[PDB]
């Protein structure tokens, strides 16, 4: 599965290369590169280096049965 980089932690982008982390926004993973600094998309255009260590996918296999 892809495009499921759910941002849980907050981060501030002051440059441009690195993207910020918005708690609640489900980002779209574009590039990987190890487990730390990935490259994802914000909304509909903005992208950049995003520490996936601050994001989370489908939280492992928690919602298998959902409830």
């Amino acid at each position: 599965g892809s495009e499921i980089v759910v941002a849980m932690y907050d981060f501030q982008a002051t440059e441009a290369h690195d993207l910020r982390l918005e708690r609640g926004q489900e980002y779209i993973i574009l590039e990987k590169n190890d487990l730390h600094w990935w490259r994802a998309r914000d909304k509909y255009g903005s992208e950049g280096y995003i520490p996936s260590n601050y994001v989370t996918g489908k939280k492992s296999n928690n919602l298998d049965q959902y409830d």
